[PDB]
């Protein structure tokens, strides 16, 4: 069957148990200390687009050490609207978007605030109607 490798690792975070080999459906979270900000999704999935080989389904996230002074701008995504998020969005704080009604999205969901002020670390997702 296919497998996955070693998950990406985390400077100053921490992964959860895995075993080996790393078979298609596995999970595995992230996770920082508490002088970090975990920034972007914190779980991983290994699939498989052609049942030969296994990949993780995205990047894996990374911690950024806290800066309290950090803060992010409203995210807009048209065509889309927040349901979940409440300002205001400081570091390690996120942001979640559903698409209106006959909206489809493209892209992440959710979005994190940057110690950069900036949402990331994917561009904000794209609501299209279909
Ligand atoms: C972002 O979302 C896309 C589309 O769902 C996905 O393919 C990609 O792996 C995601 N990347 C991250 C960092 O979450
Ligand atoms: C949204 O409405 C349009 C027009 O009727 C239609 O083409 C599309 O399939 C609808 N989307 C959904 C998810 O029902």
């Amino acid at each position: 069957e296919a497998s996955c490798g070693s998950p990406p690792p985390i400077l100053n975070g921490r992964i959860s148990y895995y075993s080996t080999p790393i078979a298609v459906g596995t999970v595995i979270r992230y996770s920082c200390s508490g002088t970090f900000r975990l920034i972007g999704e914190k779980s991983l999935l290994c699939i498989t687009k052609d049942k030969v080989d296994g990949t993780w389904d995205k990047p894996a996230p990374k911690c950024e050490y806290f800066n309290k002074y950090s803060s992010c701008p409203e995210p807009i995504v048209p065509g889309g609207y927040k349901i979940r998020g409440s300002t205001p969005y400081r570091h390690g704080d996120s942001v979640t978007f559903a698409c209106k009604t006959n909206f489809s999205m493209n892209g992440n969901k959710s979005v994190w605030c940057q110690a950069n002020n900036m949402w990331g670390p994917t561009r904000l997702p794209t609501c299209v109607s279909i």
